[PDB]
DNA sequence: GCGAAAGACACAGATTTCTCCTTCGCATATAGGGATGCGAAGGAGAAATCTGTGTCTTTCGCAACCCTAAACC
């Protein structure tokens, strides 16, 4: 809470500078992200943020070895959630096949009791992030098995 | 943010080795005498390599933590 209260002026000053140029800005703990649609406009902000940091909170500085540029032709994610080119949030294909294989192996009764509690939390998180994971699972394995798995333990 | 224990950075100074500077001695191509030129040892005084001192740098397994699942810092 103290850190959030401290970085108020920096947030306020950077917000109205980015708004006037059509750039979206957001900060999470000590991570800062910018995004836009205009070409060749994101190459000017590294000097601006440095001037703001020096002016509004003395002492802080930028780690210059963790700066990233990306577009629609490569992998895109924001703090652990993937953005498909269509414009929808996602968890990733590898995790989807992770869970589909785990549940299929569970249907044969070859899963330890620890992995049931392990997978239940991940399934709940994925359902919250997506909103339609449980429907797809029911449409593939049937409601009887899923309900039995859910009430297990 | 930074324990103990080894290096990097900057600044002196010291020393053995060597290379330039006398000094007179010689010599040999010209019938003895004199002269342009080169060789031999001291005697310097210059220079590259080495060595020594003082200020930082780095980042500990660093009395005093909870025990259900997932993601983030």
């Amino acid at each position: 809470f103290i850190s959030n209260f401290v970085m108020y002026d920096f947030d306020k000053s950077l917000d109205d500078w980015c708004r006037n140029n059509g750039i979206t800005y957001s900060r999470y703990a000590d991570d800062i992200t910018f995004s836009t649609n205009i070409k060749d406009i994101l190459c000017r902000v590294p000097k601006v943020v440095k001037k703001m940091l020096s002016l509004h909170v003395p002492g802080l500085s930028i780690n210059e070895s963790k700066t990233i540029f990306t577009s629609m032709a490569h992998n895109r994610h924001v703090t652990g959630v993937t953005l498909t080119p269509q414009g929808n949030l996602s968890i990733g294909r590898d995790r989807k096949r992770m869970l589909f294989a785990k549940i299929h192996k569970y249907s044969l009764g070859l899963l330890s009791s620890e992995e049931i509690n392990k997978t239940k939390g991940m399934i709940a998180f994925a359902n919250y992030l997506e909103g339609d994971f449980l429907l797809r699972l029911q449409k593939k394995y049937g409601c009887e098995l899923i309900t039995k798995f859910l009430m297990e333990g």
